[PDB]
DNA sequence: CACGCA
RNA sequence: UGCGUG
């Protein structure tokens, strides 16, 4: 669901950006609303994207 | 479960004895017929009971 | 692409 | 428990 998906690319990047630092899957799950397998299907499109990095296992960054 | 899982073990257990090597989990799909998904939740159990071993990703031998 | 995950 | 896997 492209609307759906285009909303939680918003928030990821919302809060990775205002977090300035890591952020746990746990975090993001909690402030997307949304299940953590529909999480990890964006975050990992982004990461091809070189949009975000992980820095460590299930935690993300800016890229 | 338990009567599907029980002739599930059967079947692994009969190919990686017949096989006398490592047999990987697409071999062990065919041979089974059952879905990739129940046929590793089968494997991981036998292997924390010491029945069969992760030689290498996704392949498995008869012992522990 | 290994994935079994409840 | 990292899991995204189509
Ligand atoms: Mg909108
Ligand atoms: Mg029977
Ligand atoms: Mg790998
Ligand atoms: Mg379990
Ligand atoms: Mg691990
Ligand atoms: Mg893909």
């Amino acid at each position: 669901d492209p609307g759906r998906e285009g909303h939680l690319e918003q928030r990821i990047l919302q809060v990775l950006t205002e977090a300035g630092s890591p952020v746990k899957l746990a975090q993001l799950v909690k402030e997307c609303q949304a299940p953590k397998r529909e999480l990890n299907q964006v975050l990992y499109r982004m990461k091809k994207e070189l949009k975000v990095s992980l820095t460590s296992p299930a935690t993300w960054c800016l890229g």
